[PDB]
């Protein structure tokens, strides 16, 4: 469990690696993998689609069942579901959809959900299709998360820009 390796330490509790979060989950066997979700847990692409594909669609079946019973999440909110074959648990976190006008301050609330877990494998919330500036998402993560977060950044150019901008 939690076999993290090859990360660059950014702060006392935030680590970063240029990697596909799916390949990391398979190597690391984390207690918790974070999904960058929407409020309906419809895992249509990005991190969410990659995680769902790696669970052979079991994540989407489980998510549909949960939402049908319980209703949508709130923006900035989260829910723990099974991690299936990738992790013990998946923490589905809804960052704000900045491009659609949702309040970017909810990125703080989104990252605050990480603090209920001692160690997490995670992506940069809202930094893809939701349109938040990745450097900003990293800054909010560093300022908000107090537990141990291992960030997987798939794109090499972005990873280099994030590490350069942080260094
Ligand atoms: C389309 O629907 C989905 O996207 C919506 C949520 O959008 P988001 O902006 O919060 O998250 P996204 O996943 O787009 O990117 C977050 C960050 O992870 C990077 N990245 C992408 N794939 C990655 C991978 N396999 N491994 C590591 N890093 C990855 C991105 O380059 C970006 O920096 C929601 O509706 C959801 O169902």
């Amino acid at each position: 469990v939690n076999s993290f390796s090859g990360y660059l330490k950014l702060t006392d509790n935030v680590y970063i690696k240029n990697a596909d979060i799916v390949e990391e989950a398979k190597k690391v066997k984390p207690t918790v993998v974070v999904n960058a979700a929407n409020v309906y847990l419809k895992h249509g692409g990005g991190v969410a689609g990659a995680l769902n594909k790696a669970t052979n669609n079991a994540m989407q079946v489980e998510s549909d069942d949960y939402i049908a019973t319980n209703g949508p999440l709130k923006v900035g909110g989260s829910c723990v579901l099974s991690g299936h074959n990738l992790a013990k648990h998946c923490l589905h976190v809804v960052g704000p959809n900045v491009n659609k006008g949702e309040d970017i301050q909810l990125l703080k609330s989104a990252y605050e959900n990480f603090n209920q877990h001692e160690v997490l494998l995670a992506p940069l919330l809202s930094a893809g299709i939701f349109g938040a500036d990745p450097i900003h998402s990293l800054r909010v993560c560093v300022d908000t998360v107090r537990t141990n977060v291992y960030l997987a950044v798939f794109d090499k150019n972005l990873y280099d820009k994030l590490v350069s901008s942080f260094l």
